[PDB]
């Protein structure tokens, strides 16, 4: 079996994507934000406290004839940016792209983060890390990738995010029509459930490539690009007036600048983010100041390679026996 579905950014900025997901029997459509970086499908629910909904589409297992309760399973989640969300399980049907899993796991809300709450556009998360990571209590359970995984005509999913525009998730297959070049495959630590790599290195704009191993994981629900501190002072030391704001909470630039374009290695191989993919607008309304979107990972404890970075590429997923990744361009 294959699935495929587009996925499309929330905003102007791309501050994240939302890919519409079936679940339950008749189907209830949720657009959900599919996420390499967590390991829990969950949903805003007909359970979801009241006061924390606001413009959310609601999963409502009640009226679903294949949801399950999963008795006495509970699940609570924090995030990296300190967003969180809480409740119980049911199983049911879910499928997305025309994939279809029987018995997932839907981890319905009891509470959410203000943040949720906050963004009408996002009705849960659909994990894609390693099931290692799943939060669920006291029996651990499974992502929707890794329940298809057997079914797949090849057990690999792929990212293929657009800049200012929709993309895709596919499930089961290489689209070879949908990159340029070949993909470079690259070794994958699931030690911290995470589809962790180790890059080559680095170039900023069309300066010299620094060869540097730099260890990070690929992560659709991270927005940005968090390197090491030298890495970003080295990119933003090459744009007029940019600097590090304490009280903004990274680098910000001029909005009238012209930023350079990002390198990283993969293996042999190089990816180029452009300048324009590097820019996240003014860091409030009518600002001349903009908020960049490489920043540094120093307070984070783990490099995030996210949207920034992985927008610039088609990235394979290979969840073989021996997990890897692949970056093309595109
Ligand atoms: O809605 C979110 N956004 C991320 C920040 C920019 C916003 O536009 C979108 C939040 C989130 C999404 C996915 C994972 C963790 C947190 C904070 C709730």
């Amino acid at each position: 079996s294959t699935g495929s579905a587009t996925t499309t950014p929330i905003d102007s900025l791309d501050d994240a994507y939302i890919t519409p997901v079936q679940i339950g029997t008749p189907a209830q459509t949720l657009n959900l934000d599919f996420d390499t970086g967590s390991s829990d499908l969950w949903v805003f629910s007909s359970e979801t406290t009241a006061s924390e909904v606001d413009g959310q589409t609601i999963y409502t297992p009640s009226k679903s004839t294949t949801a399950k309760l999963l008795s006495g399973a509970t699940w609570s989640i924090s995030y990296g940016d300190g967003s969180s969300s809480s409740g119980d399980v049911y199983t049911d049907t879910v499928s997305v792209g025309g994939l279809t899993v029987t018995g997932q796991a839907v981890e319905s809300a009891k509470k959410v983060s203000s943040s949720f709450t906050e963004d009408s556009t996002i009705d849960g998360l659909l994990g894609l890390a390693f099931s290692t990571l799943n939060t669920v209590s006291p029996t651990q359970q499974k992502t929707f990738f890794d329940n298809a995984k057997a079914s797949l005509d090849s057990p690999v999913f792929t990212a293929d995010l657009g800049y200012h525009a929709p993309g895709t998730y596919n499930f089961g297959f290489i689209d070879t029509t949908a990159y340029t070049g070949s993909i470079t495959y690259t070794a994958v630590s699931t030690k911290q459930g995470f589809w962790e790599w180790t890059s080559t290195g680095y170039a900023v704009g069309s300066g010299t490539f620094k060869s540097t191993s730099i260890d990070g994981i690929a992560d659709t629900g991270t927005t940005l690009l968090y390197l090491p501190a030298t890495v970003v002072s080295a990119y933003w030391a090459q744009v007029s007036g940019a600097k590090s704001s304490s009280s903004v909470g990274g680098y910000v630039f001029p909005c009238s600048a012209t930023l350079p374009s990002f390198t990283f290695g993969v293996g042999s191989a190089r990816i180029v983010i452009p300048g324009d993919y590097i820019d996240f607008g003014p860091i409030s309304t009518g600002s001349s100041s903009c908020f960049g979107g490489i920043q540094s990972s120093a307070g984070i404890g783990i490099n995030i390679f996210g949207d920034v970075a992985l927008k610039a590429a088609f990235v394979v997923f290979n969840g073989a026996t021996t997990p890897t990744l692949g970056f093309a361009s595109k």
